């Protein structure tokens, strides 16, 4: 298992323009395009993203090529960020996967207002840290998923994943 594999199970796979769990333009592997409520406003962003003219559908080539893009700058919205980088370098590499699911879900600002599980995630105390990071909109709107998450950051292993 890793990052990408893990994200793929968490996000799924649609090739088709759709709305995610917050309402909002999606394609691919929780490509977000706008949160806009215009699906031509969708398909405009959509045509950006790829380069051609695509009437709401991409290839699955495509939506992988996104995907790649997406992981890699999350990765690099957490580095790049004063509060993220830290902790992040602080983790193992089965909880440094975690750490990027959270941003590519929600984003480099989102996360880095997660700052009290943040300091327990560096410090190690990883049941308080799960504890923490459960009392949250996250956790509450997207229960399933927000548990898979913070089981990794709480034992380290793939295990909420196979
Ligand atoms: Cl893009
Ligand atoms: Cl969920």
């Amino acid at each position: 298992m890793n990052i990408f594999e893990m994200l793929r199970i968490d996000e799924g796979l649609r090739l088709k323009i759709y709305k995610d769990t917050e309402g909002y333009y999606t394609i691919g592997i929780g490509h977000l395009l706008t949160k806009s409520p215009s699906l031509n406003a969708a398909k405009s962003e959509l045509d950006k993203a790829i380069g051609r003219n695509t009437n709401g559908v991409i290839t699955k080539d495509e939506a992988e090529k996104l995907f790649n893009q997406d992981v890699d700058a999350a990765v690099r919205g957490i580095l790049r960020n004063a509060k993220l980088k830290p902790v992040y370098d602080s983790l193992d590499a089965v909880r440094r996967a975690a750490a990027i699911n959270m941003v590519f879900q929600m984003g480099e600002t989102g996360v880095a207002g997660f700052t009290n599980s943040l300091r327990m995630l560096q410090q190690k105390r990883w049941d308080e840290a799960a504890v923490n990071l459960a009392k949250s909109r996250w956790y509450n709107q997207t229960p399933n998923r927000a548990k898979r998450v913070i089981t990794t950051f709480r034992t380290g292993t793939w295990d909420a994943y196979k």
